[PDB]
């Protein structure tokens, strides 16, 4: 309707404005020698959030204007779905609190409340948008969202439909938000001790921010647990339809980042801690590693978006399929697959092990949105594909 | 459409941020002892053109959903007509404009472009937005009103229709456009040696900013040439007509707006300067004045909006005619229109004759932003009205 599209505008001006202010407090409000890595690697697990529910947007839109019908295969009410403009104002509205909270972690307030609080503001109010038993902030389509994740975090006894494999690969590109939420219980274990001034932006001392706690160990559990809820979850369809093909193939891709970032982070233990022999030891887990990311883009490339088949495929179409529901332009990105695939799989090997800690906060920081972007060119050349089978 | 809407949207959320950066840098960011007044002056006749426009969005979503049709008596195209979004959004993105400088007049950026020259890009980006030759931007609307404008401001030889009759009735409530565009040549005037500092903003010095060629003299034309404009403008409509009642009183109504302004100048420059004998001198023309203000409220309140008429009106409402097109809540406001009148009166005697230099930028800055409001009101009720009869 027409206050949904104004509501649409209203969120995405004051995001905006306020993107524009924090783009101007980061360069004329520079810090002088304080740390801006924790506030950059608590914040992105809320930018990532919200970049992905208004790619989501466009998804939605894309799906809405192709002939796609993702309401029949969602398991959803077609008489009273959710439109794109609804999935814009959410992730705009989203983005208000973000933009608020990080402006109040540059501008700090009064001295009553300290500048470390306005994370847990953001992410409680999130949280409590999200958990709202009565209210009319979408009833009905966010507890269906809810009933979704508890069906998704407990993979057994739960027969998968669509939905619940959709949500749980929406999980494998959103990894990086559990990785933040960890980093966060981390960092206020770390700095609790308030001190009334800054507990967010700490000094040059890092305070061994690197050190906690079962060092590489909890950490590659939170960092695996959506590619681990994904692999049960395709096990389960295993059990239930028993066809090899689309399902053993599916979780060979899920089970090689298993092994990766496990193995990865036996090399990040084994490189600082330990004999520092792993020259050419586990430089056989980079050609696996290899092997292991162009499995799943070829899994990516060829059965979920069916994308190039000589098998009666159409001729004069070497990139596309058939027959194919998305307009002439706007071609089927073999490149944006291909290049953020492999982005997406370095950020992964690099925000987990911490292999390169200089730059284990500006390329993974770089690449996370990149790879937000991919899953957001995933979901529309893999719904002109589960619409066509 | 959805565009345009999204567009009143957008508009709206940006014209709220920097809204809010505007009261936050005026309180956090205040001057020490530079006059904040030259910067009210020239940007309060930006501020009440982009405060017309909106509630005038107001104004034509409160004429399409009454039974107005406002399309019939402005002669217009039926088929393509100007909706309140459209107002709406013309509104916000001049407000855009007008925020931006008067952050740029605030946070000053490098000393290659001083602080003077952005009230200029403002009001000539508004200009030039005003008189765009043949590009997009409202090509078919925008030249009706630079048309109804060279109608306006040349009253004679033109017949008046009821849009030419209708604007000129806007200039009575933004005169203080044209003050304060007249305000700006003055200013600019006295301070266009640039000192590469503070074009705007200048010291506790006031310059002699009351001082000028013609003391109260063309101040006071730049000020009545609305009100002469539709003088004049009603005249010729003596002429064509040729019908004594609805004419000559509505004639009356801005001679005493003539003759008072012009009064209250005389008594301005003959109390500062000359013989200060004028206690009583003068104070019949405080009463004239009262008189002159309610001629104006009752032609407001009686034949313009038809809103008590004993002769053949509804028994059980007093308040509104026989017959409303308003639905029975929002009601006719006779209070918001007698207080904001009297309002308006002492505001156009302040800011031009300048009675009260102390208060002479609080309480025009007050209540002209009202005054607009009362033309607002005007509008609804003057509608329901030219609809009916």
């Amino acid at each position: 309707p027409a206050w949904t599209t104004f509501r649409v505008g209203l969120f995405c001006g004051i995001f905006i404005v306020l993107n524009i202010t924090l783009v101007l407090a980061a360069v004329f409000k520079l810090e002088t020698d304080r740390s801006i890595w924790p506030l950059i690697r608590i914040y992105r697990g809320g930018f990532l959030l919200i970049e992905f529910l208004f790619l989501l947007g466009i998804n939605t839109y894309g799906w809405r204007q192709a002939g796609v019908n993702h309401v029949l295969i969602f398991e959803l009410n077609p008489r009273s779905n959710l439109s794109h403009q609804h999935l814009f104002e959410i992730a705009g509205f989203l983005g208000i609190l973000w933009c608020l909270s990080l402006l109040a972690c540059f501008f700090a307030p009064i001295s009553v409340i300290p500048t470390y609080v306005y994370p847990l503001a953001l992410y409680g109010f999130m949280v409590f948008f999200l958990i709202n038993p009565t209210k009319t902030f979408y009833y009905k389509s966010r507890f269906w969202l809810l009933k979704l994740l508890f069906r998704v975090f407990t993979a057994p006894f739960h027969k998968v439909g669509f939905a619940d494999f959709w949500l749980a690969d929406q999980l494998n590109s959103l990894s990086v938000i559990l990785m933040d939420l960890e980093y966060m219980i981390c960092f206020y274990s770390l700095e609790l001790k308030w001190d009334e001034s800054k507990g967010l932006l700490p000094n040059n001392s890092e305070e061994s921010g690197i050190c906690h706690k079962y060092t590489y160990g909890v950490r590659a559990i939170v960092q695996c647990i959506p590619a681990w809820l994904r692999f049960i979850q395709c096990l389960r369809r295993y059990r239930d339809t028993k066809r090899a093909f689309p399902h053993l193939v599916n979780a060979g891709k899920y089970s090689t980042t298993f092994f990766m970032v496990t193995f990865a982070a036996l090399y990040s233990t084994h490189k600082e801690r330990g004999h520092s022999d792993t020259m050419v030891f586990f430089y056989l887990w980079i050609v696996f590693y290899i092997i292991s990311s162009c499995y799943t883009l070829i899994w990516d490339l060829k059965m979920d978006w069916g994308l190039f088949d000589k098998n009666a495929g159409e001729n004069t179409f070497l990139r596309e399929e058939i027959v194919y529901p998305q307009k002439a332009y706007y071609y089927c990105a073999i490149i944006e697959d291909v290049i953020l695939r492999f982005a997406w799989t370095i950020q992964i090997s690099i925000t987990s092990t911490t292999l390169l800690p200089h730059s284990g906060d500006i390329i993974a920081t770089v690449f996370a949105p990149l790879e937000v972007f991919r899953r957001f060119v995933w979901n529309f050349f893999r719904l002109e594909n589960e619409h066509l089978n």
